[PDB]
């Protein structure tokens, strides 16, 4: 295994290196305006070493974007596809790729047979070519790498069952800002090459001076090399065809044949397009050479790709004609002049890179490595397009919940085989494909029409209750005698219970385990741990009666906490905002003890009187002014007080104190250790009054942020011994810290309500010597090291915080770990900020057409991990990565993959069981089974599961821990027959596994295992 802390990668570009170096200056370049004037040598080329340049016609097809994926659908991409396979089959030069397989997989299913062979054949020929191949071109960065591989399974494994090709060469033109998941997945997924386009045009002018535009991208801690992937990074400002000629966009408009009037479309530099003929072809050819000439020259072989295409592209039959006739009269005039050396022709994406590589090969070339990210993108000036990282919050934080229910659903399925009447395996793949759909650069990014959110929502939605539904049958299945077990696969057995999706505040939905004297003594509930290791957390239910107790199914009493149910509510008369308790249902909170990727069983029972084993929790509310607060049956009455400052400790974990408005105000780690300050504070930026606005895509503050007024807020109180919290009702923000032992929980139901123009951000002001430096995520993925620089503006120094964050000095660091991809920063030394949600009421101009104000409550959830480090073996100063300590790991665990909670839906549940998994291996903490999937439905003779196996790399503390079991999963089955290595997707063996074994995989690395099974 290489040692991912200790040795710094030697590559010849490092992104955070190029940055403290870069000037950023926006200078006009001239007709390249973020350039410079390219000069060629004509001598360069010659009879024996031509240009040999690729034409790659290509249709950029959005699963939604300003109309819906399926409206898109009608409208265009089907008659897009439909014009393709004509237009390909009857002329077999022309050529065509592909990026979306949604669509393609939603216009092949309603062709006719014929037809379908039509299309089997061109591509089997090589005229239509899918690149990359996922269900959709994702968003990179606030995508969760867990998602981007489902989508890209989804997309390739219908690709080999219906066209019999996989993609290995990746189309990335429009995702705002790149990240190397990409490379890192792709990588291990067959892949040989990709391509990007949306980089700050400063990078493009800085690696294109140093002819740096192709690399072999590697991993920031990857010192030997093995994860590199060859990249291809265009070099201007857009791939329409204005941005793909050539450096000068007046001329290039020139070849957009769609521009000359009858579509519609002209060119902006008012010289329009004209025919190809026998009396301008020469001249035309002059003019469309040199510019090829001149963007061969940013690049190191003789090999051009000049894509040729742009947004919903080659829809009409005239369409396709006007492009494919004019650039065959151009290519047949070049091609015979001998004098301009080139050999031009239409091709596929495949065959650019295979031309590349042979001139790789043939000596000419040879490439740089590069390692680091492109984040954050600017367009042009100081246009950021850091917005997106939290435009529509409540989405993203949806994408998170349906991320962890698509893996539970098909994990907790998986155990078995099903019949084809239980419809799970048509329940699994819509949930798959509406997740899949989100991940779309227009879907978790928030930048969609407010129509479309609502459409990406109620497949979200759907894909929720379909998961809900496998889970549900699949306890029911593996928790009751087999002899009594008897189905009714449309049937309830257990309904979810989630206390944090929608969430209090934002849906009343959670449902009330009514027991009563006179009804129903008693419930079972399950818990499911889809986790590769033993867990035990708090979990909570909603009961009728405050006189609950809990045992386990040995009937052993469980420790409990009861604590008021309250909801906040903002007082139109008394124009405050404060709690309301419940007089009829409370919460009940017990630690569940749950196996690994198992199932534990309890029993909620009440009694008419105060349990033995169950403690009820205290609640303080402050406020000057305060009025009473029944709570029916519960036993403790509510205490008033004065707004005053607080401190509260649950078990032996941290104390944390708070200031008198109910913001941390310092966490002492232990009883000795001092009080160190960490402050909450929430603020608002703006937006400028002249100049560019901000909108859903970019972010264009009109300066630092300034401190939310928060009057004097209500504070209530809870304590308790099992968990205690302190919520406080702010303008547009209910802050609730939350305590259980460990790193305290924060909850934020965010409601920015009519505030036009304003982005509410939460920030973290401590002491930590950070200085310029702080850690962000990728995906979900990785830890890269951030620079503040304030040579940019404010808004290029956010950054994606897809799962968290962290400060640090010497001796102490500070890590938010979060629950939902949100943008932030570090913009002074020991601050840490995330935005929690913004208002806009302006268009951005990059075509969404409205502002962002369609805003709906949210309920942010995050973890706050303060530890000491002065004993972690960390890397070095110049180490590109970061890497979590064990508890912050952990941290984002339980809010990404919390335990899932089942409760029994009628009265008696006959032959029930009380644990599913107690034999299942608890694997060391940085390994994680990221995916366990049936790949077989249940008429195939031989039974195949997948297993997504991921590594982390957590710091060395000191921390012991250890004694913990091998995990092997291709014996977690039984009856194994054949354990495979293959590709993430599934879709390749890679190797043919000894003993049937499948061995651990090392710090940082992702492997996938299929094991076979004859049963
Ligand atoms: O690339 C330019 C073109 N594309 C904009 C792209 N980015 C956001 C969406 O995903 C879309 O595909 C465009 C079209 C229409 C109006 C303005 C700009
Ligand atoms: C699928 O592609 C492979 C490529 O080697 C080919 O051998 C096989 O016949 C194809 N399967 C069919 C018939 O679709
Ligand atoms: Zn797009």
């Amino acid at each position: 295994c290489q040692d991912v802390v200790q040795d710094v990668p030697n590559v010849d570009v490092q992104m955070l290196e190029l940055y403290d170096r870069m000037s950023f200056k926006d200078i006009d370049g001239g007709v390249w305006k973020q350039g410079w004037n390219i000069k060629y040598d004509p001598l360069k080329y010659n009879a024996h070493h031509k240009l040999k340049v690729f034409v790659v016609p290509h249709s950029h097809n959005d699963p939604g974007w300003i109309q819906t994926f399926e409206e898109y659908y009608q409208h265009d991409t089907k008659h897009i596809l439909s014009n393709a396979l004509r237009h390909l089959h009857d002329n077999p030069e022309m050529k065509f790729i592909w990026a979306e397989i949604s669509y393609f997989a939603r216009f092949y299913h309603d062709l006719g047979e014929n037809k379908k062979l039509q299309m089997k054949s061109i591509v089997k020929n090589g005229q239509l070519e899918f690149v990359t191949g996922g269900w959709v071109m994702p968003d990179e960065a606030n995508s969760h790498w867990r998602n981007v591989l489902l989508q890209l399974t989804e997309g390739q494994t219908w690709l080999k069952q219906f066209m019999n090709v996989t993609p290995t060469a990746s189309w990335a033109i429009d995702p705002f800002g790149h990240s190397p998941t990409m490379p890192y997945i792709l990588q291990k997924s067959g892949f040989k090459n990709m391509l990007i386009q949306r980089t700050h045009y400063s990078v493009k002018k800085e690696l294109a001076q140093q002819r740096q535009l192709e690399f072999l991208w590697r991993q920031i801690w990857d010192n030997k090399g093995d994860t590199a992937l060859f990249t291809h990074m265009m070099p201007f400002y857009s791939y329409d065809i204005p941005h793909t000629c050539g450096p000068d966009p007046k001329v290039c408009c020139q070849f957009d044949f769609k521009r000359m009037g009858s579509f519609g479309l002209s060119c902006p530099w008012k010289v329009p397009p004209r025919t190809i003929s026998d009396q301008n072809v020469a001249a035309r050819s002059d003019l469309l050479v040199d510019q090829w000439k001149k963007k061969a020259e940013l690049y190191r072989t003789n090999v051009l790709l000049i894509p040729l295409g742009d947004d919903f592209r080659f829809k009409q039959n005239t369409e396709w004609d006007v492009q494919r006739v004019n650039y065959e009269r151009l290519f047949e005039h070049i091609n015979s002049q001998a004098h301009f050396n080139v050999q031009a022709q239409f091709g596929t994406l495949q065959e650019y890179f295979d031309a590349v590589h042979q001139a790789e090969r043939a000596g000419q070339a040879e490439f740089p490595t590069l390692s680091g990210d492109f984040f954050t993108y600017a367009d042009r000036s100081d246009n950021y397009w850091s917005g997106y990282y939290t435009s529509r919050p409540y989405h993203k934080r949806m994408d998170r919940v349906l991320m962890h229910y698509v893996r539970a659903a098909e994990m907790l399925s998986a155990w078995h085989s099903w019949d084809g009447m239980a419809r799970i395996e048509e329940r699994l793949e819509q949930a798959r494909r509406e997740l899949s759909l989100f991940q779309h650069h227009d879907g978790i990014t928030g930048t969609a029409k407010t129509h479309v959110v609502v459409d990406y929502e109620q497949r979200m939605q759907e894909a929720l209750k379909a998961c809900q539904m496998v889970m549900q049958q699949s306890v029911y299945r593996l928790l009751t005698k087999p002899s009594i077990y008897s189905p009714d696969f449309s049937f309830s057995y257990f309904t979810l219970d989630d206390s944090r999706w929608p969430g209090s505040g934002v849906e009343d939905s959670r449902t009330t385990i009514i027991l009563g004297e006179d009804i129903l003594p008693s419930k079972h509930v399950v818990m499911h741990n889809t986790l590769p290791h033993w867990r035990e957390q708090l979990v909570d239910f909603y009961v009728s009666s405050p006189f609950v107790s809990v045992t386990d199914l040995a009937n052993n009493p469980v420790e409990a906490q009861v604590s008021p149910v309250w909801s906040w509510h903002h007082d139109t008369l008394t124009k405050t905002i404060h709690p309301q308790g419940s007089t009829t249902k409370y919460r009940i909170i017990f630690k569940a003890r749950v196996p690994p990727m198992g199932l534990a069983t309890y029993v909620l029972t009440i009694s008419d009187s105060k349990p033995e084993h169950t403690s009820y929790a205290s609640n303080l509310l402050l406020r000057k002014n305060p009025t009473s607060l029944p709570l029916g049956q519960y036993p403790e009455d509510v205490k008033f007080g004065d707004p005053r400052e607080i401190s509260l400790r649950v078990g032996n974990g941290p104390t944390l104190a708070f200031s008198e408005q109910g913001l941390l105000k310092s966490i002492q780690l232990t009883q000795d250790s001092p009080h160190v300050p960490v402050h909450f504070k929430f603020l608002k930026y703006g937006v400028r009054s002249h100049g560019d606005r901000s909108g859903a895509y970019l972010f264009l503050p009109n300066g630092p942020a300034s401190p939310v007024e928060l009057g004097q807020p209500v504070v209530l109180v809870t304590k308790g011994k099992l968990e205690s919290s302190v919520s406080v009702g702010l303008p547009s923000v209910v802050h609730q810290t939350i305590m259980r032992g460990g790193a305290p929980e924060i909850r934020n139901l965010v409601d920015i309500g009519s505030l036009d123009n304003t982005e509410i951000v939460m920030r973290l002001e401590t002491h930590i010597d950070s200085g310029d430096i702080f850690y962000t995520d990728l995906n979900g993925l990785q830890f890269i090291k951030r620079r503040r620089l304030d040579k940019l503006p404010l808004q290029a120094n956010y950054y994606p915080i897809p799962s968290g964050m962290f400060i640090e000095d010497a001796n102490t660091r500070l890590t938010l770990l979060t629950g939902q991809p949100l943008g932030g920063s570090s913009l002074a030394s020991g601050e840490l900020e995330i935005m929690q949600d913004r208002r806009l009421a302006s268009d951005d101009e990059r075509g969404l057409g409205q502002g962002v104000l369609d805003n709906k409550p949210v309920l942010h959830i995050y973890r706050l991990v303060l530890e000491k480090v002065n004993n972690c073996v960390r890397p070095s100063k110049l180490h590109p990565a970061g890497y979590l300590t064990s508890a912050a790991h952990k941290a984002s665990q339980s809010l990404l993959d919390p335990l899932d909670k089942f409760i029994f839906a009628e009265n008696e549940w006959i032959g029930a069981q009380g644990q599913f998994g107690g034999d299942h291996p608890s694997a060391r903490e940085d390994l994680d089974v990221s995916v366990m999937r049936r790949l077989t439905k249940s008429s195939a003779k031989t039974q195949r599961v997948g297993y997504v196996l991921h590594r982390t790399n957590l710091m060395q503390c000191g921390t012991p821990e250890e004694h913990t079991q091998k995990l092997d999963v291709c014996h977690l089955l039984p009856n194994v027959a054949r354990c495979e290595r293959t590709t993430l997707t599934f879709l390749q063996n890679l190797e043919h596994l000894d003993g049937m074994v499948a061995p651990e995989v090392c710090p940082m690395e992702t492997a996938a295992y299929v094991s076979s099974h004859s049963s």
